[PDB]
């Protein structure tokens, strides 16, 4: 789809068979979704933004359907104030941005 | 233009004459630049992200070009470690996210 701003450009994306409402974000470089159990091996690692520094843990390789278009890349887990899709994902789906 | 997302989306701006490198960010509600002198009123906000918050100077009625596109909003000042240039003026310039 196109997307206008005059509204976060929230979306619903399918991951592990559960659905939830994640904000496309192009200032993110990163994925980070809000506390959840995934599976597999994760690391944990560190993660700057606009307030500081947060521990997040990092899952390799997670499919997550963004609007029906399909990613298989990294998600941080960890205390983010709302699901973010970023710059790895973003690309993997085809997302410009146009003006 | 057409922006991907391969590397982040920075454009330069100008504000006042002060030319700098900004963030298109689609996650941000409104812009926030680096500490910088603007004239004028302003008030105290918190805003939140990442890692916590921090305390800005909310200035309306701000002229910004962003790649020759004239915008003229609310810019918020404060201790970020980028310039993001938010939704509130993303619109103005006729900025949408496509997939
Ligand atoms: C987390 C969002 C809901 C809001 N943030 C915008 C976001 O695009 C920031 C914008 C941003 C960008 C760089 C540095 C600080 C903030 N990105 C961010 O925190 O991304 C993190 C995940 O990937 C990593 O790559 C960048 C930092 C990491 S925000 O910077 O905190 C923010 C919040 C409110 C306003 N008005 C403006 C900006």
């Amino acid at each position: 789809p196109q997307i206008t701003l005059w509204k976060r450009p929230l979306v619903t994306i399918r991951i592990g068979g559960q659905l939830k409402e994640a904000l496309l974000d192009t200032g993110a470089d990163d994925t980070i979704l809000e506390e959840m159990n995934l599976p597999g091996k994760w690391k944990p690692k560190m993660i700057g933004g606009i307030g500081g520094f947060i521990k997040v843990r990092q899952y390799d390789q997670i499919p997550i359907e963004i609007c029906g278009h399909k990613a298989i890349g990294t998600v941080l887990v960890g205390p983010t104030p709302v699901n973010i899709i970023g710059r790895n994902l973003l690309t993997q789906i085809g997302c410009t941005l146009n003006f």
